[PDB]
């Protein structure tokens, strides 16, 4: 039942594929990969997430083996897939000898220890004696390619697959691995979008003798929580970004300063329309999957309807994967689609001519090709096995658990710009932070139709669950923390809302600060500089606030502001203000100061990392080598640490 060997082989499977994934990429293309092998080859093949099965019994699996891993953190697998990671990073030798296996790597070369995770396990496995058939695909989100990325790796490793199965190929053909079943009436025992089931009328929400909503919340089971404060932190009139406060006084849900906040999001209703168009289905539809055999896991709380599955439980929006057209040929409206399709889904070029590059959805590629014409003969099986799941996105949480332990503050910048290809088409817009933003304005009693708000959400929910300012959520540990000794020196480098962490740092800092103060027994606080950078003056995150934080901590704090776009003067970064504070920053560090990262960036990362190696490296007039080496150890010991995404 977690006996890998075993559910394998008692649900006689051909084909067993693994995943590691922290976000769901490795999954959705491991699903990908299953798909089309049993659309070629109808073969049994097995979806694991690796987290849910032990690998003791790994080399008695008699069937080959395909990793699908990604890479986070150092060069390190997903949290979740440790217990994976640490049977591979222990089998001895010979241990896997029997273990035939390929392996496609998902990560991105902004990053040090660029797919460290797949290589990591490639090292290990072939060190325990496994067999690596075809070559190690290495995915990179870094330069965006890792869905043709995927597409080259999967063709090569198919053709040898095909040779060391000895098998037969035939047309591809869509096989659902459910029982679609279309119902008449709804239930209180199905769902209308619900997170997970636990939200269903027929279920009981688990809570304490206070009404206090408990269990554990985590990706099986978020917990809806209502944001009690909401404003805009810019003051552009073309970008926005959302402070957000979530109360979380009911429920048991603890957090410590540093830690992520996952957002539960839900479609944009504008797009929700256009993907229940182009196909023809109907949202009252009510239907249900009943997996074919054990191993397979329904995707999300069923029965439900369809209008719920595309606004609460697809990803219909975002960037459209070649691998969609060659399975949408089956169903192509008509004989001329068929064609275009056709072509489209084997020329990698003419495809992101035609559809990548203008920014498509699903729903816009095939309304391109059909010119209108619906493709009302697409399955709503072949759509949920076919469409990728939505996901939780993560937040760095900007407030501190000692002065907030009950709300949790989030700091989500909105994506939302223009079509670069099409002048005329609606802006490209991200899910989660437009829906932040949409309930800020709505929260304030904002006359959303002046705003620039390009979409909008259904803000009550399924079955008004998500009673007006309220959304699924849950808090992930993280190793993001500040030194345990008060005194030790802190150096905080975050570029936009890369400050978020250090936001919650100040404030815990802060607060900390003022308990010793009706204490008497004072502690001095070691210094602790921020290195803060943004474009002008309109994207200030919480520019009033560290002014009033300077006072309270005293000569403790420094801050140094950059700015990478004012008008008339050069484009300057944080790691230009770390070279220019050398002097500083080399004698904190000599100090035992902690260096602290984050940040969205591409490129900051090393960018920042590059600037300490040479103020290292002048400082103590080693090499650049050198200096690189005591960079890595700092980041080893845990004196350097990064939360960049
Ligand atoms: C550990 C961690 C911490 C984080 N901390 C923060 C934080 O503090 N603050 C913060 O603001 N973010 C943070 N993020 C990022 C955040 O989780 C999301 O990536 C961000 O909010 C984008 O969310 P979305 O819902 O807008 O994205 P999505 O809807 O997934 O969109 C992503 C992007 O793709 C674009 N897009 C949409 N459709 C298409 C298409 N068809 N083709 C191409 N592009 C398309 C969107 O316009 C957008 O820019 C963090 C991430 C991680 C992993
Ligand atoms: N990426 C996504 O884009 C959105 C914006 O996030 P954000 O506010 O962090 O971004 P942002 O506003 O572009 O970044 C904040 C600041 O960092 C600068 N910057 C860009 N590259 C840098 C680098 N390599 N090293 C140091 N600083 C750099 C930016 O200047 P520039 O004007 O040079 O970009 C800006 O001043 C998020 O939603 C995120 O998910
Ligand atoms: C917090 C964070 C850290 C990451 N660290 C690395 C890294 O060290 N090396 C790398 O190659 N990619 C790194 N990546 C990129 C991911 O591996 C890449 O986006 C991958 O597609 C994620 O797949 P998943 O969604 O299946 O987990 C990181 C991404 C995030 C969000
Ligand atoms: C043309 C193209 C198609 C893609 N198709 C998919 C896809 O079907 N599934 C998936 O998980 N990622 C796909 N990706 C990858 C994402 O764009 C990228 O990894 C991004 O970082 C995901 O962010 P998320 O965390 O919001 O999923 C595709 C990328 C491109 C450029």
């Amino acid at each position: 039942n977690r006996d890998i060997a075993q559910v394998v082989t008692e649900n006689n499977k051909n084909y067993l594929v693994l995943y590691a994934s922290q976000t769901g990429t490795a999954e959705d293309y491991a699903k990908k990969f299953s798909k089309e092998l049993v659309a070629k080859f109808n073969l049994n093949v097995m979806c694991a997430d690796v987290e849910n099965y032990d690998f003791e019994s790994l080399n008695d699996v008699p069937v080959i083996v395909s990793i699908f891993i990604s890479t986070y953190g150092e060069g390190d697998f997903p949290d979740g897939a440790v217990n994976f990671e640490d049977f591979i990073c222990n089998a001895e030798a010979g241990a896997l000898s029997n273990l035939r296996y390929n392996m496609f790597g998902l990560g991105n070369s902004t990053y040090e220890f660029f797919n460290g995770a797949a290589k990591k396990a490639e090292k290990h496995l072939s060190a325990a004696g496994a067999i690596r058939l075809g070559k190690l695909g290495e995915a990179d989100d870094g330069a965006g390619t890792t869905d043709e990325d995927y597409m080259a790796w999967k063709d090569s490793i198919l053709e040898v697959l095909k040779d060391e199965l000895h098998l037969d190929e035939q047309e591809a053909k869509f096989t659902s691995q459910f029982q679609y079943t279309v119902l008449n009436e709804i239930t209180d025992s199905m769902s209308l979008g619900e997170p997970s089931a636990h939200y269903l009328p027929s279920h009981q929400l688990n809570r304490n003798a206070d009404g206090i909503q408990l269990g554990p919340f985590d990706l099986s089971q978020p917990y809806i929580a209502p944001i009690v404060k909401s404003r805009e932190l810019f003051s552009s009139n073309d970008r926005n970004c959302i402070h957000s406060e979530f109360d979380l006084s009911g429920s048991n849900i603890k957090y410590s300063t540093g830690d992520h906040l996952a957002v539960w999001p839900s479609n944009p209703l504008e797009k929700v329309e256009q993907f229940l168009s182009i196909f023809n289905l109907d949202p009252e539809t009510i239907f249900d999957l009943k997996p074919l055999d054990p191993t397979v896991k329904v995707p999300f709380p069923t029965p439900t309807t369809i209008g719920a599955a595309i606004k609460h439980y697809l990803e219909i929006t975002g960037p459209v994967s070649r691998q969609l057209f060659s399975s949408l040929i089956q169903f192509a409206p008509n004989a001329d689609v068929k064609e275009k399709l056709t072509l489209l889904s084997k020329d990698k070029d003419q495809f992101a001519v035609e559809i990548t590059s203008k920014y498509f959805n699903i729903a816009d590629a095939l309304k391109y090709l059909s010119d209108g014409a619906k493709w009302d003969t697409v399955p709503m099986q072949f759509l949920v096995e076919s469409v990728p799941q939505m996901t939780p996105r993560y937040y760095s949480i900007s407030s501190s658990s000692l002065s907030e332990k009950q709300t949790v503050h989030v700091t989500s910048i909105v994506e939302n710009f223009p079509n670069p290809e099409l002048p005329d088409a609606p802006p490209v817009v991200g899910v989660t932070t437009n829906l932040l933003r949409n309930i800020q304005l709505a929260q304030n009693n904002v006359n959303i139709a002046e705003t620039n708000l390009p979409v909008h959400y259904d803000l009550n929910g399924p079955r008004k669950l998500f009673a007006n300012y309220k959304l699924p959520v849950h808090v992930r540990r993280s190793n993001f923390r500040l030194p345990s000794n008060p005194s030790t020196p802190v150096i905080m480098i975050g570029p936009g809302t890369g400050v978020a962490p250090f936001r919650g740092f100040i404030r815990e800092r802060v607060a900390f600060l003022e308990s010793q103060k009706k204490g008497g027994n004072n502690v001095s606080l070691g210094k602790h500089i921020l290195f803060y950078g943004s474009r002008n003056t309109d994207d200030f995150l919480y520019q009033d606030e560290w002014p009033e934080y300077a006072k309270k901590l005293d000569g403790s704090f420094e801050m140094v502001v950059a700015h990478s776009r004012l008008p008339n003067t050069k484009k300057v970064y944080v790691q230009d203000k770390l070279k220019d504070y050398e002097d500083q920053v080399f004698e904190m560090i000599n100090n035992g100061a902690f260096i602290y990262v984050c940040g969205d960036a591409k490129g900051m990362a090393k960018g920042v990392s590059t600037a300490l190696v040479g103020i290292l490296s002048r400082g103590k007039s080693i090499t650049t080598d050198e200096a690189t080496e005591l960079i890595k150890m700092l980041k080893t010991s845990g004196r350097y640490q990064e939360d960049v995404w």
